[PDB]
């Protein structure tokens, strides 16, 4: 069971940190995603790609990923 | 004892992160969810269908989902 | 030993955040609720049901319960 | 060893969030029972009889209890 | 190894949140003790006896006790 | 598993305190750096190389590493 | 491994709180140690000997002891 | 593995408490060195030498050791 | 030119502390009247009528009354 | 126009100070004298008689006064 | 010079507490608008017609009028 | 119209920092003349007679007088 | 002598209010407008046109005008 | 009336800025010379003499003068 | 007596709102205009030339001047 | 009466900000300067010359200057 998740093309994200990972399409996250961005807590690891999931972390980061949520948190293993 | 709860559409929460889960069903968690879309705290995990659990996390934020409260926390385990 | 507690009508507390679990019948929990009320921290989880327990969480929420307190602690088992 | 300790009357407190149980018996600990009325902090599960133990909890609640306090640490034991 | 110490006439402190036990002799102790007394943050468990030892816990609490501040740290067995 | 992470030319983190490691590619990132720089926040340990990943630690540190996100995490392991 | 660590004339501090143990010997630890004062944060264990360690810890309190910094630190064994 | 690590001299730091070990050579980390004076959350451990490490622990204090970093390290064995 | 002003039924409110006089009549002003319900900052004057205008002052209270709004800024007069 | 304003029994406030002087006829103001009670902001001048006027002042402090509020405003002019 | 303006359909502002008066036609007063919108310090006084000036306060609430800003300051005018 | 006022033995209070001047015989200021106590913002200027006005100023400062609140406010002039 | 000044078209500022009325053309300035523009407290009143002053306000926000600097503070009048 | 006054030995205060001028004779006062202390707000502007009045003002500082409070106050007219 | 001073190169600052002006000559004021420049705070009003003056106003922001500071002050007047 | 005081050597400072000026011969005020230099709220205005007197403004800014305080307060004309 890892301690650090690739997230996609080579990002690493702790798995301790995550509070969730959800869909970007709907209205609350798309306003987390811009609270972010406006704060300095964005990171977009999606590395040009289409974001598949956002991960909210403990220090309430908001971090883009390219990858499907479920097989983000699949790659616990 | 698993470390993330599918909560409905692939849509993930950290266990250990959870305070509580309950029903939609009256006006004080009517307020939380309120406030926490004021806030910018809610995630809705429901993929457009009817809310059935509300979830608490100890970060403050409030995550609809679509499931049963009850098959939240039975998803502990595998 | 349970990590979530059923504290009625299939809602669920996370046993390890429990502070407290207390009767509703004395002026200080009247109190608290009242504060929680007001500030956006309550949780009434009775279901149409008489209060029988009172829930202090450590996020200082406080959770609404038809169930007698001493049953709320048994069924951590 | 238990997570919950009954304090009397079917009130429960968590023996891992106690600070300190002290009596009830000299002026400082009567202004932490003063200012935690006054703060909406204050708990009381003595069930209209003597005060015997203050519990101090590590969320700054005070919590009144009509056993002794070495009866609320003797329970933590089964 | 206890959880709970009793610092005499059946006072009980929890053992994991003590910082430091300590002779109550000297200014800057005494500074601490009137800043508790103070801001209602001191509690005095010596029960009419002399204060031998000072506990201070990680709520900023300072607690008095009539018991020797090795003898305290002793009872933790 | 280790406690310290050698991050390139002598410089260590503590693995426990990491959130996440991302390569610096993108505005946010930049974003964060810049704050960081601006707070006192920030702690350069390329050692004069081009920045390969960044770190971002619970203590809202930011510390930028010459080597790839992928080789600070495989050194989690001996 | 001990909880408790006698740092001179019975005066005892918890190993888990403790941050760093160092010399009085220079301008930044006197300035920990004055600023601590006026706030109130510093405990004088020395029971009227020199300094010869300041210990800082989590709560951000600093107590001053008579005896070596190492010595404290290998107290830790018993 | 040791709790307490010698960062020379004598002087001792938790191990659980550090952040990052870094050398102190470049305008950043001289920057946090000069923010932790003024704040009185600096510590010389250095002890007259040449400052080799620059410690950053969870409190946000700054410790400066006359050890190489990884050497540091190496020391919680 | 008053200091006070009668803002119906004998209810006072000091001219020099009042921001904005509006009608009650839309979402936003009725956010503004529930927070001011929750966090104890709403005055009631209306003495059992209509509220007509909703008074905020600089001390961030909200309150109502039964009276027109250009006609409590008329009684300045 | 004068500084200060007696509000009954001797009783003196500064009328820049006042922000409201309202009846004591309604829940939402009933929560502002509760509340000020709590957090030791309540000063009761009625000298035992019956509350006719609630006076809320910058500091946010509450006065409560025998005579009509009006009595209060009409006596800003001597 | 009048103390309070009408800014349309009898809504009135105190002229002093006013910061700003700007057209609704660009990005960041809409930014302003929102963020006061999810806040609780929006007041539209509108009464349902097409904003046409944005009024910041003091008390960084934000006042939505249908007057065209020159007209609100040439109002400070009887 | 003075700017100090004599509350009496010599000792002066700026008139313009004064928010309202009460009897000491109630519960409510009784708590507020023994919360600035606990919190050094209490001035003693009775000069060891009794307590016949309680002056709460800009500040909070809770400043204690020999003399009757009316007569106070009547060395205004 | 005005109480709000035109800022170019039809925009308005309550003199009062300005702490400084400067030149956009330098980075210390530029990073006042990012961060306002981040913190949502930057309003742009330019219409269309190469700003020409930068206001800052004493509610710290930030105002763009087309205006020069001293053609702004000659409109006082 | 002036805007300055000379509280002894050349040392300067204005007016404008005092909120009360005290005898130092009692424990409440000393309370606030000793917090002050504690806090870097106190100001001894005594010269070395015996302290006749303590000077509170609105930033919250504390000035001690030699010169009695009824001649502080009477030197507030030339 | 002017409301706006034009500090050089059109800038302007409101007189009123002037704590101080100042020369840059010494290690205290270099270290406020690094912190205002750290915390955006800077202005920088002197058009490539060199600061002869340097002011702090009461928002804590700090302005550079080409101008000397008793030209600043001179201005108040017309 | 001037709104700007010549504090020594060309430097200014607000009349109306100024809450105290003092000589800085005791140990009260030389903590204050200490404090000052720390927080980074200190100005030096002496130019190379003994410090005569200390200067506390309203934004707790400290300021050093080479007139004597009565001076100082004397150009107030």
């Amino acid at each position: 069971m890892m301690k650090f998740i690739n997230i996609g093309y080579g990002n690493m994200v702790s798995a301790a940190r995550i509070i969730t990972i959800v869909s970007p399409d709907s209205a609350p996250i798309k306003r987390i995603i811009q609270d972010a961005r406006e704060k300095g807590k964005l990171v977009d690891a999606t590395h040009g790609r289409a974001t598949a999931a956002v991960i909210i972390t403990d220090s309430d980061h908001v971090i883009l990923s390219s990858v499907q949520p479920e097989t983000v948190a699949n790659r616990l293993y």
